[PDB]
């Protein structure tokens, strides 16, 4: 038993992290087969990141302007190209540690692991959710650009995020691995800001089920509610709507605990209207929304990856 | 910016996890050079784990009773011995992925990463603290026995924990890698229970400094307090005493934020006596005590590992 914010083992991704240097700019790259992927703003200087023309900036570069370090070993760049907001540096060596991988774009509400990296060297690993407003509440310092987020399915790494920037509220914005930003952000220095967020309702319900699985039951009650009547309450507390597909996705957790989904909604309703009155749920005094139904089943049932 | 419960990259440890089978019992082992380390209760059956004589049980085994699987490759056991509560299985192959490592025993209050494992296959990674009562609040299911906890210092893995059992309150107990239990627990089925816990005061102060570094300042005040007067308050809320060495360890964080340690203690005092009155600190509605001063400096400053 127990319940923790648990990331995927990071080793398959550690073997892909490299350091990319263009001029005085150093950040992280992702080395898969003979390609290194990195934020295109590596080609920008201080005054460039103001209002840059990336096509103009890139035509002025040569392969030799890109130094790629795989540990203490230098990779010769033999081609370069721009794909949306990412650079693709073709190198002469395929990475012998390339795992089986995919590039997948995730949905707000889904979770992933982040291997935070500096100078191509992994620093730490932690679990993140894509917020409804397409930001992530990460932990990133200067030089973390190019760190990636991912999920693992058996032996296959699904890369979903590459870190680009921090927004003024301290939250983080980035792209998928095709270079397409999550949300309405750009790789220039503007006054861009996050924009309003909501709480991921289906995830809170999953975490309440995780709590019941782990023996926290004080918040349960005999009442039920309808989906419409619950969604009226969710609106008022800035929770996003619950759909029938959410109810269906919560089916297995419902059947394992014997608590109907709509009964759990009644419990959530009471918690929103009354607070928790000095008690905790799974060691939190807040309603936690960064565990998906899958995360709960994975952790409370025990699936590994190889 | 941002602040997350962040584990060490796990790859150096992933390469050491193996599966150990004795009879019908399967658990995880740690393969370093030509030795596999695992809980000695692998040699016990259902009726054995009641009141076992491990020396009697082990003399009845042969090398061939131990099947060790390193992935889809079987390791031939060529010797076995007991060291306290762990088994040492000598195998004919040294692990080519052996990192530079040490066996270190940690103190209550210190943190480490856990690579949760099942059938020798890593499942997830997360950060844990050693509680003052020598338990850990982990996330472990049946079959996680033998999963290890560790820290990484540059390129060196300091192994500090091997998981053995879950206690009746859902918390976890285990040994260091010499087989010596943390706390007053035994690898038999008794009515053993955790015993009373306290909050790690110096860690809460470190996390308050992390919050200030990250722009949460609402809990700051102009008052100060003395070390004696603070420790009177800590006693009353089940916090453990703060010492002058704790104050010294908090020195760098004090100087970076310009908030005297004893001023932060005044803030903590106010938070204990008043609660947080609907506000949060670093996304928590509770005072968080599982970040050390080192964890805060590492994350808010950016040290990597290679
Ligand atoms: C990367 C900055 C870079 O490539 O130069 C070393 C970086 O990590 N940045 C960043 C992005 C945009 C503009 C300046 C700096 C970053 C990312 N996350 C958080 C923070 Cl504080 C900075
Ligand atoms: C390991 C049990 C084992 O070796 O048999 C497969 C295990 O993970 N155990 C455990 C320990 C002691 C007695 C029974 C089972 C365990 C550890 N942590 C949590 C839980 Cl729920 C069980």
């Amino acid at each position: 038993s127990g319940f923790r914010k648990m990331a995927f083992p990071s080793g398959k991704v550690e073997g892909c992290m490299v350091q990319v240097t263009c001029g005085t700019t150093t950040l992280n790259g992702l080395w898969l087969d003979d390609v290194v992927y990195c934020p295109r703003h590596v080609i920008c200087t201080s005054e460039d990141m103001l209002n840059p023309n990336y096509e103009d900036l890139l035509i002025r570069k040569s392969n030799h302007n890109f130094l790629v370090q795989a540990g203490n070993v230098q990779l010769r760049v033999i081609g370069h190209s721009m794909q949306n907001c990412v650079l693709k540096l073709k190198v002469d060596t395929a990475n012998p540690k390339t795992p089986k991988y995919k590039f997948v774009r995730i949905q707000p509400g889904q979770t992933f692991s982040v291997l935070a990296c500096y100078n191509g060297s992994p620093s730490g690993v932690y679990q993140c959710a894509m917020r409804p407003n397409f930001t992530i509440k990460g932990s990133f310092l200067n030089g973390s650009c190019g760190s990636v987020g991912f999920n693992i399915d058996y032996d296959c790494v699904s890369f979903c995020y590459m870190h680009h920037m921090e927004l003024p509220t301290g939250v983080h914005a980035g792209t998928d691995l095709e270079g397409n930003f999550y949300g309405p952000f750009v790789d220039r220095q503007t006054a861009q800001a996050a924009g309003t967020d909501t709480t991921i309702t289906v995830n809170v319900l999953a975490w309440l089920y995780a709590a019941v699985i782990n023996g926290d039951r004080w918040f349960l009650n005999r009442f039920t509610t309808t989906l419409n009547d619950f969604n009226l309450v969710a609106m008022k507390y800035n929770y996003e709507p619950l759909t029938q597909d959410h109810v269906d996705i919560l089916g297995p957790l419902s059947a394992q605990t014997g608590i109907a989904v709509l009964d759990m909604c009644a419990s959530l309703k009471e918690l929103l209207q009354n607070g928790m009155n000095g008690r905790t749920i799974l060691g939190s005094a807040l309603l936690e929304d960064e565990f998906t139904p899958f995360d709960v089943v994975r952790q409370c049932s025990g699936v590994t990856f190889q």
